[PDB]
């Protein structure tokens, strides 16, 4: 079925017009993830599922990136606490750590830093809208360095399987020529085990990115 799973694999291809990008990633959850309590896309977050993840990324037109990530949710007598660590190597070595807390149930705030330098902050929320099968998710991100970059994403879970969303980011300070990024995103779980999706992303200072993705749970 896929409503209880411990692994998720995900693939994604993208074309960037101003070229090719591919990403495969694997996730292992330390505990069974129960996806029947809200939108299926956010089941790991909703059950505070610790895990480790590996990924590979390809860019052609030429560049390969391998990465590993872990997240830890740790209940305490006060608030649930959260830490993350990741590392990426590109053929270029970057890492990130974060610590934070669930200030209210399903609301995560996390601060951290990353380097080869920047402090980061982020928040995540996922709530059911009371009296229906809909839900909403928000994520916001700040990266604070010489200058700052910011971003947000919103997802409308119009049913537990279907989501449509949008995102925005200001990146003048990432030192490509690009100033603003916006996107729309769609995802649908055909079964709790299988989801496919689409992404359309524009950037300016020019550029567009069309993308399809898929994911399998077991």
């Amino acid at each position: 079925q896929g409503l209880e799973y411990q692994f998720e694999v995900q693939g994604q291809s993208e074309y960037v017009d101003t070229n090719f990008t591919g990403t495969a990633q694997g996730t292992y959850y330390f505990k069974n993830v129960d996806a029947s309590k809200g939108p299926l896309a956010e089941a790991a977050f909703l059950n505070q599922a610790s895990n480790v993840s590996v990924a590979y990324n390809y860019i052609k037109y030429e560049s390969h990136t391998y990465g590993v990530k872990g997240e830890a949710y740790l209940p305490t007598p006060y608030l649930p606490v959260y830490a993350s660590a990741s590392y990426n190597h590109t053929i270029g070595d970057r890492y990130a750590l974060e610590a934070g807390a669930m200030l209210l149930p399903n609301f995560l705030v996390a601060v951290g830093y990353t380097s080869v330098d920047a402090v980061t902050a982020r928040t995540k929320y996922v709530g059911n809208i009371d009296g229906t099968n809909m839900a909403i998710g928000f994520e916001a991100f700040g990266v604070f360095a010489e200058d700052n970059a910011y971003g947000m994403k919103t997802d409308l879970f119009v049913t537990p399987k279907l989501s449509v969303g949008a995102s925005f980011a200001d990146v003048s300070a990432f030192n490509s020529g690009y100033d603003h990024v916006w996107g729309g995103h769609t995802q649908y779980f055909i079964t709790p085990a299988v989801a496919v999706g689409a992404d359309f992303v524009k950037a300016n200072a020019d550029t567009q990115t069309i993308g399809l993705n898929a994911k399998f749970r077991f």
